[PDB]
């Protein structure tokens, strides 16, 4: 049993909830927050901009600090690094952003990295700016992941559209 409220289940393992990840964070204090991120874990706009907002900038410190020492990370992976005063961990993941031409078919291959991971409160990857088609994203989350995902759809109409098209 765990601490997540109001979602609904989608199939064994993943639950949907149309809400703020940052309340949903300052509300559970998850073990893993995932932002969807970039490369270069510049956090501008979207889960990310709204993620460091929460932290105070704390978030883009810590990442400038990750990516001076490391370099970028590749589209399709992965980092963990603190999730501040919103959850214990956060789990930085590229998916492809369709609005830069990168391969949608890197998807896949950036819900693994959930798998690492015995419970997460996610976004829907490559969704909003990203570009990317977000029924497509939900079937690929569900047939990718493994562990037990909470995913917070900001978007209410998207929220709508994504329950009432899922198979
Ligand atoms: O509309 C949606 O769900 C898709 C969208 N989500 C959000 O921007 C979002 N989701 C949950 N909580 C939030 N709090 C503040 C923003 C926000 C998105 C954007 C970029 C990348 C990505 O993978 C998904």
């Amino acid at each position: 049993v765990n601490s997540f409220s109001g979602y609904l289940k989608l199939t064994d393992n993943v639950y949907i909830k149309n809400a703020d990840i940052v309340e949903e964070a300052k509300k559970v204090k998850p073990t893993v927050v995932v932002n969807a991120a970039n490369v270069y874990l510049k956090h501008g706009g979207g889960v990310a901009g709204a993620l460091n907002k929460a932290t105070n900038n704390a978030m883009q410190v810590e990442s400038d600090d990750y990516i001076a020492t490391n370099g970028p990370l590749k589209v399709g992976g992965s980092c963990v690094l603190s999730g501040h005063n919103l959850a214990k961990h956060c789990l930085h993941v590229v998916g492809p952003n369709v609005n830069k031409g990168e391969d949608i078919q890197l998807l896949k291959s950036a819900y693994e990295n959930f798998n690492q991971h015995e419970v997460l409160l996610a976004p829907l990857l490559s969704a909003g700016i990203f570009g990317a088609d977000p029924i497509h994203s939900l079937r690929v989350c569900v047939d990718t992941v493994r562990t037990n995902v909470y995913l917070a759809v900001f978007d209410k109409n998207l929220y709508d559209k994504l329950v009432s098209s899922f198979l």
